[PDB]
């Protein structure tokens, strides 16, 4: 759903990239 408890996934990674 959305944002999850862990990110970074060739999806997110430049989400939460910090
Ligand atoms: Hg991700």
């Amino acid at each position: 759903t959305l944002a999850v408890p862990g990110m970074t996934c060739a999806a997110c990674p430049i989400t939460v990239k910090k």
